[PDB]
């Protein structure tokens, strides 16, 4: 049993809800909270964006520190920091990005980075901004991640196109 509340159970490790991740967040303190991150995690815009903005930039300081260090991240990777004030830690996920002609076959990779954290709370990754078919990310999500993962969609029109959608 956990606190994650009012989701759609979408199979036996998936579900999802209409939800401001950032307020999810707040409100349930998950061990793991996934960003959509890019390989330089500078969090301008999108849920890296929220994200960032609701630490107070504290999540920003942190990541220029961790590129400074370690170089950027490979499309496809990860890497766990502080979750600050939102979460134990923050899984950074890079997803491709369309609109930079990133390989989509890609997004199963970033997946796999789920696999490594036994519950988790998630945004589609490579949807918004990043420019993918969200329903496509969903379709990965469920048929890559195997650890017990809490989407939050943000837009509830999108929501509501996923479940209706679902196979
Ligand atoms: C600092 C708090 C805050 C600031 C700006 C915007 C938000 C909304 S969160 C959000 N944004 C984008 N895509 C998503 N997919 C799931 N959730 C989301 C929150």
């Amino acid at each position: 049993v956990n606190s994650f509340s009012g989701y759609l159970k979408l199979t036996d490790n998936v579900y999802i809800k209409n939800a401001d991740i950032v307020e999810e967040a707040k409100k349930v303190k998950p061990t793991v909270v996934v960003n959509a991150a890019n390989v330089y995690l500078k969090h301008g815009g999108g849920v890296a964006g929220a994200l960032n903005k609701a630490t107070n930039n504290a999540m920003q300081v942190e990541s220029d520190d961790y590129i400074a260090t370690n170089g950027p991240l490979k499309v496809g990777g990860s890497c766990v920091l502080s979750g600050h004030n939102l979460a134990k830690h923050c899984l950074h996920v890079v997803g491709p990005n369309v609109n930079k002609g990133e390989d989509i076959q890609l997004l199963k990779s970033a997946y796999e980075n789920f696999n490594q954290h036994e519950v988790l709370l998630a945004p589609l990754l490579s949807a918004g901004i990043f420019g993918a078919d969200p329903i496509h990310s969903l379709r990965v999500c469920v048929d890559t991640v195997r650890t017990n993962v809490y989407l939050a969609v943000f837009d509830k029109n999108l929501y509501d196109k996923l479940v209706s959608s679902f196979l």
